[PDB]
C-alpha cells in the first residue's frame, strides 16, 4: 500500500553529477577565490582557517598522495579530537578516489586495533596526542606503512606533518588550481568506512553526493546564505559529525568548533560568533535544560539547534528551544548505516517530540513487528527506511549486512516509530 510508504519529496535541487570528491573540490576552488572567507574555527585556541588555505592544502595533499602511490585500491586512517586540520586528509583523499576511515580517538588501543583491522589503511593520519596508540597498534597492523602527524607544522618525533609530507612529494610547479580530482564510479568506489565490537560500514561516494543535495536544500538542510556560521561541538570521526561538517563546506559555511564542552565557551562562542546553528547530542541538551547561563548571553543571531543520535524528549526539547528563544528544534534521526539522517525537521514545520519527515530520494515505512505487515498512519512497528544513502555493506561481514537489509532495499533500523498525518515521524522505543 503506497499510500502507506512514506517518500521524500523532490530535491529542491537536482542530483549533481560527479564523484563527492568533484562536488566539494568544485565548491571549495569557488570559495577559496574569497579571500578571507572562513572554513573552520576553532574556539579553544581561537584560529581561523580560510577555504583558500582549506582548498590548497587539501589539493596538495591530495596529489602528494597519489605520487606516494595512493590509489583506489587503498585506504587511510584519520584519527583526531576535533581541530582545525581534521578534514585535510579527508577531503585529499575523496579527491583521489583513496577510503576514508575515521578512527574514534578515544578508542582504546583495543577497539582502535578492532577498527583499523577491519579497515586496513596503508596510511595512518593522526594528532600528535594519538600517535603512540597508533604505535601500539601498527605493531599488529603491518599494512600501515607510514604515519603522519595532523596538528604539527615540521616533522614530529621522527614522523612528517602533512606538510613535510606533501613538500616531500609534490611535483615541481604544483599548481593547486589546476588541479582536477579523479573522476570514477561513484556507486562502486568507497568514500568512508565508518564505525558502527564495531563493524565497518562502506559508504561509496553516491551516498555523499545525496547528502550533498540534502545540506543545502531550504527545506531539509540550511539555504545557501552569506556569512552563515555553525556550532559544532560533535564529534567528526562519526556521522553526524563527520557529514554535517561535509555539507557545511559544500556550502561555504564557517565551521566553529569545540572538542571539549564547556558551558561558557560554548555559550560565549555562540554569542560572539553570531552563530546561526548550534549541533549538539541529546546528553547536552539535557544540560542545557539544566543551565541557567543562557540568558546572560546575547544569542539573538541565533536561528536554530539542532540535535541528532538518539532519543529527545519532547519536553526537554521544549524547554531548551524555549530557554534560547527558538519556535523548536532542528532533529535528524539516522544511522551510520544510512550515511546522515534520512528524517530531519523541515525547515517551518517543525513539531515537538518528532524527528522530522523523510527527506529527498528516501522512502520510509513502519512494519508490524508481528505480521511483517506495513503499517497505517499513527500505528506504531518498527521503521524501515531504503534510500540511495544506505550503506553498500558492512565491510567483509555480509552476514550482518544481511541481516539489516532485506533483499527489496530495505534497511531494518530496530527503531520503533510511527508516523502522523502530516507524515511527521515520532521515535518511540527500541527493540
Ligand atoms: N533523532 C533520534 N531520535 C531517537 N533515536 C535516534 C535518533 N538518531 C539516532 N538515534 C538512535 O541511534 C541509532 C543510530 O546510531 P549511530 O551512532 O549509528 O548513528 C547516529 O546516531 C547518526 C548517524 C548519522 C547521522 C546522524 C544525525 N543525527 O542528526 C543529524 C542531523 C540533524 C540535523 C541536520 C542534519 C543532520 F544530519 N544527523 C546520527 C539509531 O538506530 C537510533 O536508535
Amino acid at each position: 500500500d503506497a499510500k502507506n510508504i512514506k517518500k521524500g519529496p523532490a530535491p529542491f535541487y537536482p542530483l549533481e553529477d560527479g564523484t563527492a570528491g568533484e562536488q566539494l573540490h568544485k565548491a571549495m576552488k569557488r570559495y577559496a577565490l574569497v579571500p578571507g572567507t572562513i572554513a573552520f574555527t576553532d574556539a579553544h585556541i581561537e584560529v581561523n582557517i580560510t577555504y583558500a588555505e582549506y582548498f590548497e592544502m587539501s589539493v596538495r595533499l591530495a596529489e602528494a598522495m597519489k605520487r606516494y602511490g595512493l590509489n583506489t585500491n587503498h585506504r587511510i586512517v584519520v584519527c583526531s579530537e576535533n581541530s582545525l586540520q581534521f578534514f585535510m586528509p579527508v577531503l585529499g583523499a575523496l579527491f583521489i578516489g583513496v577510503a576514508v576511515a575515521p578512527a574514534n580517538d578515544i578508542y582504546n588501543e583495543r577497539e582502535l586495533l578492532n577498527s583499523m583491522n577491519i579497515s586496513q589503511p596503508t596510511v595512518v593520519f593522526v594528532s600528535k596526542k594519538g600517535l603512540q596508540k597508533i604505535l601500539n597498534v601498527q605493531k599488529k597492523l603491518p599494512i600501515i606503512q607510514k604515519i603522519i602527524i595532523m596538528d604539527s607544522k615540521t616533522d614530529y618525533q621522527g614522523f612528517q606533518s602533512m606538510y613535510t609530507f606533501v613538500t616531500s612529494h609534490l611535483p615541481p610547479g604544483f599548481n593547486e588550481y589546476d588541479f582536477v580530482p579523479e573522476s570514477f564510479d561513484r556507486d562502486k568506489t568507497i568514500a568512508l568506512i565508518m564505525n558502527s565490537l564495531p563493524k565497518g560500514v562502506a559508504l561509496p561516494h553516491r551516498t555523499a553526493c545525496v547528502r550533498f543535495s540534502h545540506a543545502r536544500d531550504p527545506i531539509f538542510g540550511n539555504q545557501i546564505i552569506p556569512d552563515t556560521a555553525i556550532l559544532s561541538v560533535v564529534p567528526f570521526h562519526h556521522g553526524f559529525g563527520m557529514f554535517t561538517t561535509l555539507g557545511y563546506l559544500i556550502c561555504g559555511f564557517r565551521v566553529v568548533l569545540m572538542y571539549r564542552f564547556e558551558e561558557e565557551l560554548f555559550l560565549r562562542s555562540l554569542q560572539d560568533y553570531k552563530i546561526q546553528s548550534a549541533l549538539l547530542v541529546p546528553t547536552l541538551f539535557s544540560f542545557f535544560a539544566k543551565s541557567t547561563l543562557i540568558d546572560k548571553y546575547d544569542l539573538s543571531n541565533l536561528h536554530e539547534i539542532a540535535s541528532g543520535g538518539a532519543p529527545l524528549s519532547k519536553e526537554v526539547g521544549e524547554a531548551v528551544a524555549k530557554r534560547f528563544h527558538l519556535p523548536g528544534i532542528r532533529q535528524g534521526y539516522g544511522l551510520t548505516e544510512t550515511t546522515s539522517a534520512i528524517l530531519i525537521t523541515p525547515e517551518g514545520d517543525d513539531k515537538p517530540g518528532a524527528v522530522g519527515k523523510v527527506v529527498p530520494f528516501f522512502e520510509a515505512k513502519v512494519v508490524d513487528l508481528d505480521t511483517g505487515k506495513t503499517l497505517g498512519v499513527n500505528q506504531r512497528g518498527e521503521l524501515c527506511v531504503r534510500g540511495p544513502m544506505i550503506m553498500s555493506g558492512y565491510v567483509n561481514n555480509p552476514e550482518a549486512t544481511n541481516a539489516l537489509i532485506d533483499k527489496d532495499g530495505w534497511l531494518h533500523s530496530g527503531d520503533i516509530a510511527y508516523w502522523d498525518e502530516d507524515e511527521h515521524f515520532f521515535i518511540v522505543d527500541r527493540l
